DNA sequence: AAATTGCTCTATGTTAATCGCAGAGCATATTT
DNA sequence: AAATATGCTCTATGATTAACATAGAGCAATTT
């Protein structure tokens, strides 16, 4: 699929999406988009995926939808986080 | 459901490698990074097109190494990574 | 919410997927999209929704991803298609 | 557009809205939302679209606008209603 | 290994492409793929090579991306083309 | 397959091989190499293919293998050349 | 000399992921 | 109340390209 492109040379859109949640805790798609500088359509499309694999869960308050990492989500993230660290250490 | 390229892209692994070994061959890159060969060449051609990498044909042996521009990119992107991982630390 | 649909004005592309899954049991994304006339993207985008609810399960058999219905996907499959014939019996 | 959501798993709103007309004939937008179990703002929207297509039209019962089904709408109903029956076949 | 080309038996896809741009001036992946009847992937892939060698440059026009031979690209397109004619008269 | 390269940018190796036969008629393998500057291992791989297609058949004269253009190889070779002529014409 | 073997790159198709556009379901803000 | 414009926010799906596999093919070095 469309993994490595000019905009995504090293990290994929999800990398930015997840990392953003690790900080804000919970945020809307619109939030994720404008903050990570990623076109909305790419965000929700990725969110759906994360929702399929239990990495993220919804949070409806009638009108406003919030997304947040699941325990296995944060599990995925430190794991990938440390892997990055590894890559950046061998390299330099 | 691409469980292989979650956070990092293949292009990334390819770069970082040519940054730690400098000179390398396609199959060698593929093997050392567990990235299907056909993905390596494809990305190599793009990289070669952007001038981030150059070919080094020594006799019949084909080699690919980074360039002043490729290294700039490599280090530049890598830094962007660190700044992104910092606040999570 | 302006409207113009000549395809899903009574049935959601979701039902077409759910149902088709009962027949063959398991099928790649490309697969149902062909036997259901439902565009590819719409299929995958909708199967990720079912995976979220637990109405379907992923079964990778080598290089191809085979999506199969689940117990929860069966409850709904038979329970929903019930209130359906219900609708048409009443009218 | 937005079709299959959390409320609409199999049958779209129009599915119920139209069924309401097959049964009660003329029903105010208000009475639809109530029987249809579909949110009001939604009912108005769908009828507006259904009106546009000539699938349904208004009837001024004095100070109240009751909406009625049309032969155009009936044909669509019976038609769709059979593509469904046909689907449940399995 | 083994040979079985039904198309490129005397001409390379890179031969058509280079040529097309020499007369059209500028074009997109699509324009090349449609005219030269060379498949998309093959076209785009050969452009990368032309870019690497500097035989072609990108002309960015908004969301539009065209290509055209360069100084060294043109002279090449005309150089080998002569050797082509050279061969066509050896008979 | 390997059709385009730094060497065979415009013309394929076959092109060179066939086109020389239309002009030496029968030539041996090594004679083809020296003229068209194509490695022996290549002059062979392609002949092997040409033989199987009957486009060009071998004629024994002493001990050196000869290769002459059969009738099929004439039609083919003329079909390629005629199309070559076109391409260069539209380019202009 | 030629055919077997072997490494590397080419052609090109199947599937898939980006991100743009036209919806649509519904809660808000307005209609005054 | 309910109706219009309405503003959110997500879905349906089309178009461009990437991931990666299959079938070549250019060329050594080995073996018939």
């Amino acid at each position: 699929g469309k993994i490595s492109t000019d905009k995504y040379i090293f990290l994929t859109p999800r990398a930015y999406i997840i990392v953003h949640l690790l900080k804000v805790g919970k945020a809307k798609a619109s939030e994720i988009s404008e903050n990570t500088q990623i076109p909305y359509q790419t965000v929700i499309q990725n969110i759906r995926w994360l929702l399929a694999e239990g990495y993220v869960v919804k949070e409806q308050k009638g009108e406003e939808i919030y997304y947040k990492l699941t325990d296995k989500g944060k599990q995925l993230a430190t794991a990938e986080l440390e892997k990055i660290r590894k890559l950046v250490e061998v390299v330099q």
